[PDB]
C-alpha cells in the first residue's frame, strides 16, 4: 500500500538556519555534500520543509524514469525568480530555460531542429573540430619550444577560451581568435560577469525577492551589474549577425543563430532572448567537466592509454571526416559519461510536478517540487560497483543511469553541441599529448549555481613524438 | 551703389559673454555650439556680430564672404591668440608651431614649411610611403573578415582608422613603421589619443574666458590642460629625438619623411622644428581619422554612390598599383566624395581672421582688428550654395570647373594660412578608401543621422556598426 | 713596524647621520660617490665607525691580495638580516649566497660542477645562443620595416627580457617566449619586485632590526610583500620542472636545475633556496653591465669596429659550434672586463675576516668587516691609466687582481660563467648585424640600490650594416 506524503523522512534542517548560513557564508559551496550526508542517514527518498509548500529530494534512476512519465505538455521548473527580475527589469523576452508552459513548448520546437537535432550537429560539428585542431596545435607549439617537449600548467583558462571560441563558431561562425592567443578584455570581463552572477544567483536563490530585497539589497546590485555586462557581450554577437543577414543571406552554413535568424519561425525579441542563453550558457557548462576529464586521465594513466589507442585507431577517419567522431569513439564518449557521473555541472534536475505520482512508495502530490541530486545518484555504489573508480568500461558493459544533461522535452538545448566540444578537444589532446599530474589528491567540488572544482591542477602535457 | 551700413546696424546675436562661460562651466563644454551658431543664421540672417563687451566679432557663412576676406589677408594674416596652448608652451619653454604664431615670426615658419609638408614635389615622395599603410589596412582588414563564415567583419572601425591615421602620418613624417595597423593598439598610442581627447575637451573649457578668470572659475581644468599637453608631447619629443639621433650619424640619400628634410635643410632652428614637428604630429591624428569615418559611414548609407565610387577605384587600381601617386589625379570622383564628406562634417567648423584693415561684408562696414568667423557648417548646409544639401553626392563638386564656385570648398582654409597637412590629410584618406573599396562592401543598418559634437575639432557623437563584405574571398 | 688599527684614518660621518639620511631620502643612491670622494680625501684604506665593531674600506688590488689569504676553507661575508629575516618567517631554506660556514661550503660544491664548471658551460652555452640569435633577428625585424633602417630605442626592457629568458633557459630548460614578444605580466612584476625588494634592502640593511621595526615597520612589509613575489615567480619555475623530471628523467641537457635535481646531492629544499638565487640573481646582474657595455660601445666607436671585425671574422666558428665564443672573442672578453671595471653592479666586495691581517701597514684584526670598494678601485689612476678612457686592449698587454668584479676565492659568483656567456653572446650577435651609436655623450650617472644601476637609460640607435 502507498504510503501518505507525509510518512517520508524529513530533513533535519530547516529554511530560516539554511538562509541565515548563506547571508554569512555569502553562498552554499557545501549543498552537494549536505544533501549528500542527508541520503546516506535518511534514504534514498526525503523531503524538505518549506513551511508550506512540498519538496521532495530523489538520487536514483528509477525516480526518474516515473518523473519523465509524468513530465506532461510543459514539463514545469521552479520560477529563477534574480534571473526573471532583470530581464523583467530591462524588458527582454525569456529564453527556453527561464520560460514555462505554452511559451516554452514554442520556443523550444523552433530551436531544436538547429540547435540539438543530429541533421544541425553534422552542420556545426566541423566547425568545432577546427578549433579543437588549433587549440593542440597552439599547445605543441608552445610544447616543443621547452627542452623536456612538454609545457606543465593550469589548464583552465585555455580550456575557457577553447569552449567561448567553440561556441562562438558554432553559433554565430565567427572566429574570436582566443584560441592560440592572449585573452581579450572582453573574455575575461565576460568570464568574470558569469562567476559573479552565478555567485549573487546563489545568495538571492535561497530567499523571496520580499526578504532579500532589505536583507542584501547589495547582492541585487552586484547581480543586475553582471547580468549587465554578459548581456552588453551577448548583444554585440547578435548585433553583428542580424546586421551581416540583413544585407545578404548566405548559401552555406554560418551558425546556429543564423539558421534561426533566416527562418524567422521566432521573433526577434526570442531569437535574442535565446541567443543569450547559448551563448552564456556554453562557457562555464562544457568547461568544467573538461578540465575535470584531463584531470582524471592524468590521475588514471591506464584508461587514458586505452583513450588514446582508440583515438589514434580512428585519427584519420575522423580527419577525413569529423563528424564520424561521434560514432568512432565509444570510449572516449563513455570517458565523459563518468566525467559527468562523478563531476555533474548540473547538480540536481528540478521539476514542478504537474500532476500525482508515486516515488519510492510515497505519494507525491500535484504541485511537488522534485530535485534528482546528481552527486549522490552518480555515487551510489548498489547502481555503480566501486564507485569512486573513474572506470569509462562500465558504460560499454551496461536506463536513465546517464541523466547529467536532464531527461525529457526540457533535457539540456546544448547537450550534443557540448558533448562535440568536449569529443573533439580530447581527441585532438590524446592524439598529440600525454597527459601527467603529480596531484593525486581528490579536487573539492564546490556549489555556485553550477558545481565547479575548488582547485585547479598544474598538469604536464608531454609531446608523444 | 546703396549705402554701406555701418558695424553697429548689424544683427546681434542675442546671448552674451557671460551666460555663455557659466554655461561652459557647468556643463564642462559646448558640445551644440555648431548648432547654436546654425540656429542664429537662420534667425537673423547670413551676417551677424558677437558682443564680446568691447572686441568686435563678427560671423559669417558664405562663400562669397570668405572671397573678401582673402583680399584682406595681409603678408600676414593673423588668427585669434589661442591662450591656453600658447600658456602651455611659454610655460614649459617651447617655441610656437605655425598654427600658434603670427606675423612676420609665423611667415617665416610657413616658407620653411610649405616645400617639404605641402608642395605637390613633396606629395610625389610621401604618397608611395602612405599607400604602403593604405594597402597594410585592407589586407589585415581582409585576412579578419575571411576568418568568419559568412566572409564579412562587422565592427566600430574608428580604433582602427585612429591607428591606421597614426601610422600613416608617422611613417609620412619620420618614416617610421610604428605596426599599429594589423596589430593590438600600444599603450603608448592608447594614452596619446586620449590625451588629445582631454586637451581638446579642456581647450573649449578655457578658451571662452580670459585668464583673469579661469585661473579662479576653473584652475582645475588648467591642470587638467597642462597635465594632457605633457602627454601629447612626451610622445612628440621621442618622435623627434630618435630622427635627431639617427640623422646625426648618416644623412640618408633617398626620402625617409617629411621632417627628415626639415632636419637636413637646417634653414629652420631646431627648436622650430621640434615646435612645427610637433604640430603635425598630434594635428595628423584626430583631423584625417573623423571625415574618413565619415566617409566610410555615407557610402555604407549611399551604396550607389559607394558602386560608382568602386567601378572608379577598381578602373585605376591597375596604375596606382604601378604609380601610387597617380591616385591623385585618376580617383575623381573619390576626391570629390571627400570634398562631400567634408561639405557636411567639417572637422574645422569654423575660420577665424583678426582682420588687418577695413572691408565689407553684406554691405556691412567691417573695421580693421575684427574677428571675423566663417561657419563652415551652416555654410556647407545652405540650399542655396548647395541644391539638396542633406543629399550626399559627389557629383556635385565635377562639372563646376569655370562656373565660379572657387570658394565653396573651404574646409582646409584660404590663402597663405591655408592647412598646411592638407595634401597629406586627402592623400590619407584617397588611398585608405581606394584600397578598401577595391576588396569590401561596406554596409550598415544604421541609416540614421549621426549627430555631430564640438570639442574644439567636429567629431561624431557616436561610431556606427559597419560590415565590411569580401567581394572576393 | 705595524701601525695599530687606531691609527688608521676614519670615516668623517657616523652611524647614525647615516642612518637618519638613509631614513630620510629612502635610500643611499650616492654610496658609491660618497666612498669615492671618502679614499680620495683620506687615502687607499680607512675605517667606519660602527659603534663597536671594526669596519674598514679598501680600493687597493695589493690589499685584495691579502684578503685571499686570510680567505679561511668557510669564507665569511656579512649576514644579510632582512632576506634571512624572510627566509626564517616564511620557512626557507638559505641559498649559498647567505649561507656562512660548513653548511655554504657543503651546498658551494654541490653547486659548482652544474653551474660553474667549463664542462657545464660546454652543456648551456648552445641553449645561451639560440636566445642570443632571436635578440637580434627580432631587432633586425623591427629595423627594417623603419626608412632608415634603423631602431632608435631604450634598449633596457628588451635586454631585461633577454636576461630572463637566456637565465630560465639555461636554469630549467624552458622558453618563455619574452624574447621578440610583448613583456609577460608576470616578468614585469618580477622585475617590478626585484627593484623593491633592492630598494627596501638598502633601507632595512643599515640599521639592526631592533631598530628597523619600529623606526621604518612599513618598509619591512613592502620588503616581505616584495620577496613573495620573487618567490611565486621562483616556485613556479621549480614546481614545474619537478613534475615534469617525476614522470621522465631525460637522456639529454634540459638545464642546470634539472641536473641537480637529478643527481639528488642536495636536499629539495636546498635545490629550491639555490634555484631561487639563481633565477632571481641572474635578471638585473646580467643586465646592467649588458646595457652599460652597450652604451660605452655606442660613444667609443673605435672600439665598437676592432670588436665587430673579431666578431665577423669568428662568425662562421661561433655558428658552427657556440662553445667557441668563449675562446675565439678575446676583444670582446676584454670589453666587458672594461665594463665592469667602471661599471661594477657588485660595487663592494665584503669578507668578515677570520682570522689577523695587515692592510696598507695597519693592523686588521680578527673578526673585522673588510670591503673592497670595486668602483674606486677600477677608477684609480695609477693602476689604470687614463681611467676614465674605455680600452679592451689594456686586458691583453698583461705584466693579477686587476679584474676582481665577480669576486675572489672559493666565493667567487657561483653565475660568473652563465653571466659571461649571455653578455658575449648577445653582443657577438649585435656587433655582426647592427651599428650601436648615440648622441648622448655625457657619462650616465650611476646609482647605489643595492646593485650598482644606471641612473638613466640612453637612447640608443641599431643601425642595420648592409
Ligand atoms: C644567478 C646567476 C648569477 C649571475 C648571472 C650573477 N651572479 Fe654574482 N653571484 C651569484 C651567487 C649565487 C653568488 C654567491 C656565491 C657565494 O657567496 O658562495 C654570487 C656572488 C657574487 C659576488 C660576491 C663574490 C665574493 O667573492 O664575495 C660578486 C662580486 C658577484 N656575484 C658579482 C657578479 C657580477 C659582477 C655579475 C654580472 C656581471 C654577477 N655576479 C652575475 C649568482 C649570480
Ligand atoms: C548551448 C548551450 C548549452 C550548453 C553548452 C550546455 N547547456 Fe545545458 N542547457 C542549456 C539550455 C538552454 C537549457 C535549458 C533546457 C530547457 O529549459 O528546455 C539547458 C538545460 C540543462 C539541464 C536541465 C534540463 C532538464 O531536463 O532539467 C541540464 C541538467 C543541463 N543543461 C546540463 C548541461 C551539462 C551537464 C552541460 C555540459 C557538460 C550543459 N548543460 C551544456 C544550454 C546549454
Ligand atoms: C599634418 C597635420 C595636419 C593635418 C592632417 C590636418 N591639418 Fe589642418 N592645419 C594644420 C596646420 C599646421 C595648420 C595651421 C596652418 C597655419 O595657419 O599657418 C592647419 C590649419 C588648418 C585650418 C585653418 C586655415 C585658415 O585659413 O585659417 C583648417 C580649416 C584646417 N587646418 C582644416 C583641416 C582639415 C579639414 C583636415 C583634415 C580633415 C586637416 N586640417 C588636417 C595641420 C594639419
Ligand atoms: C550547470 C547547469 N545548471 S542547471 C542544474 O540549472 O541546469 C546548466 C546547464 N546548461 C546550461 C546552463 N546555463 C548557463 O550556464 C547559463 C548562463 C547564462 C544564462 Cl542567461 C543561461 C544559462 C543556462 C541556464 C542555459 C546551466
Ligand atoms: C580642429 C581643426 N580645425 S581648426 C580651424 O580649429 O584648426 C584642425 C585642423 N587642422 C589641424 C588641426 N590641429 C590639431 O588637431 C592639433 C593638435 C595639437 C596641436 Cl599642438 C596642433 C594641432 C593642429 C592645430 C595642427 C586642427
Ligand atoms: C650585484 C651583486 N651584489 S653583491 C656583490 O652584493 O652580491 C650580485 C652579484 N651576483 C648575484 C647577486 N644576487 C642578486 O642579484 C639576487 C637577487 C635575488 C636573490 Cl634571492 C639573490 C640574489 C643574489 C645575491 C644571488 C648580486
Amino acid at each position: 500500500t502507498v504510503l501518505p506524503f507525509e510518512a517520508m523522512p524529513q530533513h533535519p534542517g530547516n529554511r530560516w538556519l539554511r538562509l541565515l548560513q548563506i547571508w554569512r557564508e555569502q553562498g552554499y559551496e557545501h549543498l552537494h555534500l549536505e544533501m549528500h550526508q542527508t541520503f546516506q542517514e535518511l534514504g534514498p527518498i526525503f523531503r524538505y520543509n518549506l513551511g508550506g509548500p512540498r519538496m521532495v529530494c530523489v538520487m536514483l534512476p528509477e525516480d526518474v524514469e516515473k518523473l519523465q512519465q509524468v513530465d506532461s505538455l510543459h514539463p514545469c521548473r521552479m520560477i529563477l525568480e534574480p534571473w526573471v527580475a532583470y530581464r523583467q527589469h530591462r524588458g527582454h523576452k525569456c529564453g527556453v530555460f527561464l520560460l514555462n508552459g505554452p511559451e516554452w513548448r514554442f520556443n523550444r520546437l523552433r530551436l531544436n531542429p538547429d540547435v540539438l537535432s543530429p541533421k544541425a550537429v553534422q552542420r556545426f560539428l566541423p566547425m568545432v573540430d577546427a578549433v579543437a585542431r588549433d587549440f593542440s596545435q597552439a599547445l605543441k607549439k608552445k610544447v616543443l619550444q621547452n627542452a623536456r617537449g612538454s609545457l606543465t600548467l593550469d589548464v583552465q583558462p585555455s580550456i575557457f577560451h577553447y569552449t567561448i571560441e567553440a561556441s562562438n563558431l558554432a553559433l554565430f561562425g565567427e572566429r574570436l581568435g582566443l584560441v592560440g592567443h592572449s585573452p581579450s578584455s572582453a573574455s575575461l570581463n565576460f568570464l568574470h560577469a558569469l562567476e559573479v552572477m552565478f555567485k549573487s544567483t546563489v545568495q538571492l536563490m535561497f530567499m523571496p525577492r520580499s526578504l532579500s530585497r532589505w536583507i542584501s539589497p547589495k547582492v541585487w546590485k552586484e547581480h543586475f551589474e553582471a547580468w549587465d555586462c554578459i548581456f552588453q557581450y551577448g548583444d554585440n554577437c547578435i548585433q553583428k549577425i542580424y546586421q551581416e543577414l540583413a544585407f545578404n543571406r548566405p548559401q552555406h552554413y554560418t551558425g546556429i543563430v543564423a539558421e534561426l535568424l533566416l527562418k524567422a519561425e521566432l521573433s526577434l525579441e526570442a531569437i535574442k532572448a535565446n541567443s543569450m542563453e547559448l551563448t552564456a550558457g556554453s562557457v562555464d557548462t562544457t568547461a568544467f567537466p573538461l578540465l575535470m576529464t584531463l584531470f582524471e586521465l592524468a590521475r588514471n594513466p591506464d584508461v587514458q592509454q586505452i583513450l588514446r589507442q582508440e583515438s589514434l585507431a580512428a585519427a584519420a577517419s575522423i580527419s577525413e571526416h569529423p563528424q564520424k567522431a561521434t560514432t568512432e569513439l565509444p570510449l572516449l564518449r563513455a570517458a565523459l559519461k563518468e566525467t559527468l557521473r562523478l563531476y555533474p555541472v548540473g547538480l540536481f534536475l528540478e521539476r514542478v510536478v504537474s500532476s500525482d505520482l508515486v516515488l519510492q512508495n510515497y505519494h507525491i502530490p500535484a504541485g511537488t517540487l522534485v530535485q534528482v541530486f546528481l552527486y549522490s545518484l552518480g555515487r551510489n555504489a548498489a547502481l555503480f560497483p566501486r564507485p569512486e573508480r573513474y572506470n569509462p568500461q562500465r558504460w560499454l558493459d551496461i536506463n536513465f543511469h546517464h541523466v547529467p544533461f536532464g531527461f525529457g522535452m526540457r533535457q539540456c538545448l546544448g547537450r550534443r553541441l557540448a558533448e562535440a566540444e568536449m569529443l573533439l578537444l580530447l581527441h585532438h589532446v590524446l592524439k598529440h599529448f600525454l597527459v601527467e599530474t603529480l596531484t593525486q589528491e581528490d579536487i573539492k567540488m564546490v556549489y555556485s549555481f553550477i558545481l565547479r572544482p575548488g582547485t585547479s591542477p598544474l598538469l604536464t602535457f608531454r609531446a608523444i613524438n
